[PDB]
């Protein structure tokens, strides 16, 4: 399949080179996988989700995404026009308030929720969780992310946006999950992206067009935007049978575009998520 005039990040994950515009992908498109987006919620009614999104849990008064961030991230995972895995099932877990903030205890609870809830869901190609969230180092947050991964979920987490070593951020610094840095459309490390030895991979994160609340769309930037590219890629590859939740991060690193990125410090991987799709 080919989506012409795709958002740059989708085109990027299907090319060995920057500057293309067409997103090339297998038509299976993540069908039969499930991605939990642990965030501010998901506006499941957005036409771009095509009925494939639902809220499953909220830690606030409403399950409504009153922010947009979670809807944007979910769109990069799995919306029709803006998503990597255009046929995946999306599940929203609202651990962040409508200002985009959340307490670690709540974030932890939402991770543990997913680890359990996936037993109520039919996800024959496997389960992914996208965590475009986090703050400073917390062993409890890292442990929660490690538990979610150990439970059989492919966990992708944002590296953080401090132009700093991700060792000091959580859940970014949990080694056992897939920690995602951000790049821009010219294959630079995004200005804000964290870096460091704990990063596993980079994905598109500067100027990423996706869904927003009120049935809208917008472009925003962050390691929060890179993370769902990797989560969606994992779902896509799991549906293809190329990898598993336990092994997907490593597979994505194995198959990434290598050495393409500029302003990558010493000790940080130079690896950009790539679907290796061959029609
Ligand atoms: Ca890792």
């Amino acid at each position: 399949a080919a989506q012409t005039n795709a958002p740059w990040g989708l085109a990027r994950i299907s090319s060995t080179s920057p500057g293309t515009s067409t997103y090339y992908y297998d038509e299976s498109a993540g069908q039969g996988s499930c991605v939990y987006v642990i965030d501010t919620g998901i506006e499941a009614s957005h036409p771009e989700f095509e009925g494939r999104a639902q809220m499953v849990k909220t830690y606030y008064y409403s399950s409504r995404d009153g922010n947009g961030h979670g809807t944007h991230c979910a769109g990069t995972v799995g919306s029709r026009t803006y998503g990597v895995a255009k046929k995946t099932q999306l599940f929203g877990v609202k651990v962040l308030d409508d200002n985009g903030s959340g307490q670690y205890s709540t974030i932890i609870a939402g991770m543990d929720f997913v680890a359990s809830d996936k037993n109520n869901r039919n996800c024959p190609k496997g389960v992914v969780a996208s965590l475009s969230l986090g703050g400073g180092y917390s062993s409890s947050v890292n442990s929660a992310a490690a538990r979610l991964q150990s439970s059989g979920v492919m966990v992708a987490v944002a590296a953080g946006n401090n132009n700093a070593d991700a060792r000091n951020y959580s859940p970014a610094s949990e080694p056992s999950v897939c920690t995602v840095g951000a790049s821009d459309r010219y294959d630079r490390r995004s200005s804000f992206s964290n870096y460091g030895s704990v990063l596993d991979i980079f994905g598109p994160g500067t100027d990423i067009l996706s869904t927003w609340i009120g049935g809208s769309t917008r472009s925003i930037s962050g390691t929060s935007m890179a993370t769902p590219h990797v989560a969606g890629l994992a779902a896509y590859l799991m549906t293809l049978g190329k990898t598993t939740a336990a092994s997907a991060c490593r597979y994505i690193a194995d198959t990434a575009n290598k050495g393409d990125l500029s302003n990558i410090p010493f000790g940080t991987v130079n690896l950009l998520a790539y679907n290796n799709y061959q029609a």
